């Protein structure tokens, strides 16, 4: 059976839905799949995410690439970039091995930053593909940007009308995801020279699907210049059916629907002054509320990378707020069993900083959102998220970029209780129906991942005979 080989850039992000699309090739499809985990040093949340998988998954991991050359001020996707870049050399050895053993990958899998693994993929003659985890309107932002790059010498914030791709909804230059945000960065840099080496894939596979961005899923199916097949394969997502314990417990005693989520992925965090007006606003609602909280920051992602929390986040928050809050909130420090909650029969809005991961597992349980971007492309999905899909709502943020306590509380009521949030509840009922039909058996995101499977099988069938 085809072996395919699946290499994540560093990130929680990433790895969660790999993970997903991993048990659906061996419990659907009957592939064999091996993890080839780069990095710095040993899994942290990620073990619990590598384990208690098939046997058909393996995990195989690198020695730590050095990066002890690099500045500290270092931005993320350069770091995420790169320890693919570096950890070519032992994904060679790693291939060599997989040779000996007779099963040379059918596939070589990479996501959104890990096309350098391109090159031990051409060196072994296995077939690139990217598993790109986040939207079909970013990925047409990715597949443009030589094309931008090549056009627009300016600073994409100088960009006076909004970048308007077939299918997409509309994005300032302003509002372009962080690391195009510094063209002379090596984030940049690095950003671009993925997006140069998309073509080169075989095909890209999507964590999206139909229904939730049909205009954009369209456009990219379209034939083009050097564009390779894309197959919206999403959502896939842990459904939060498996067995942290305290907050959960904490959500059966609440009712139906009540509970607001707030969770900023695997790596945001708020500033001081933003964080404190989160809290008191949270509080002001009178909403209850599940808050998975870090220590705040002046670096939105500041905690990507970590394994977990070096000071205690609850010494953060304002006076007597954990006290006001003792009933009706739970504040929990750094990592929630995010699947679970979102699944919970009590859990009824997520305040979310729109990472896609968040945004996928919250459309398949029809959770409505408030769209609370913090990095990365998060800015572009909430755009995507409030203007054209219109499955959140937005707080306004004053001209100091502060969403301040009265805002929360608005935006909180209207989400939970409130008139604007029934257009956004509404849509989301809709969505988790249509997450359903895409994944049945004869569903169009099914039908794309058979796709790839079959020529696959196809593939490893022509090389033995
Ligand atoms: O406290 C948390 C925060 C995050 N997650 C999971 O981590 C992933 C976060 O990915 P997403 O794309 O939303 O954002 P990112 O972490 O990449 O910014 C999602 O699967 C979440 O369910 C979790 O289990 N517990």
């Amino acid at each position: 059976t085809p072996h395919v080989a699946i290499i994540p850039s560093p990130g929680m992000g990433h790895l969660i839905p790999l993970v997903e699309f991993a048990k659906r090739l061996v419990h659907l499809h009957g592939l064999t799949v091996t993890f080839v985990i780069a990095g710095e040093g040993p899994p942290s949340a990620q073990r619990t995410v590598l384990d208690s998988l098939p046997s058909s998954i393996s995990s195989v991991f690198l020695p730590p690439v050095d990066l002890t050359d690099l500045s500290s001020s270092t931005r993320i996707e350069s770091r995420i970039s790169l320890t693919v870049t570096r950890s070519n050399p032992e994904l060679r050895k790693v291939f060599d091995s997989f040779v000996e053993g007779g099963r040379l990958p059918t596939a070589l899998v990479v996501d959104l930053f890990g096309t350098d693994a391109f090159d031990v993929a051409v060196e072994f003659h296995v077939p690139p593909y990217i598993f790109y985890p986040t939207t079909a309107n970013v990925l047409s932002f990715f597949l443009h940007l030589p094309k931008l790059d090549e056009t627009v010498s300016c600073e994409f914030r100088e960009l006076t009308e909004p970048l308007m791709l077939p299918g997409c909804v509309p994005v300032a230059g302003k509002d372009f995801l962080d690391p195009a945000q510094d063209r002379k960065d090596d984030a940049y840099k690095w950003l671009l020279h993925n997006t140069k080496r998309y073509k080169e894939a075989e095909g890209i596979l999507v964590n999206t699907f139909f229904e939730l961005e049909p205009n954009a899923i369209k456009a990219l199916q379209e034939p083009g210049l050097d564009k390779p097949p894309v197959y919206p394969v999403g959502p896939l997502v842990n459904i939060g059916k498996q067995e942290e314990s305290e907050c959960l417990k904490w959500l059966d005693n609440q009712p139906l629907g009540s509970v607001l989520y707030v969770s900023f992925g695997s790596g945001g965090t708020l500033t001081c002054e933003q964080l404190n007006e989160l809290a008191l606003g949270l509080a002001d609602s009178e909403q209850r509320f599940l808050w998975v909280i870090r220590s705040p920051s002046g670096i939105a992602n500041s905690s990507y990378f970590d394994s977990h929390s070096q000071t205690d986040p609850l010494t953060f928050l304002p006076p007597g707020f954990l006290e006001r809050t003792k009933k009706r909130g739970f504040v929990i420090p750094f990592w929630a069993p995010q699947a679970q909650v979102l699944a919970h029969p009590s859990t009824g809005g997520f305040l979310t900083h729109c990472g896609w991961n968040s945004t996928l597992e919250s459309v398949v349980s029809g959770i409505p959102l408030i769209a609370w971007p913090l990095y990365a492309e998060q800015k572009m999905n909430a755009v995507l998220l409030s203007e054209d899909i219109r499955a959140a709502l937005r707080p306004r943020a004053g001209d100091d970029g502060l969403v301040r306590r009265e805002e929360v509380a608005r935006v909180v009521k209207g989400l939970m209780e409130g008139e604007e949030g029934k257009g956004v509840r509404n849509k989301m009922k809709e969505l988790k129906e249509a997450a359903c039909r895409v994944l049945k058996d004869d569903g169009t995101s099914t039908k794309a991942l058979s796709l790839v499977a079959l020529k696959w099988k196809a593939h490893k069938k022509e090389l033995e005979q």
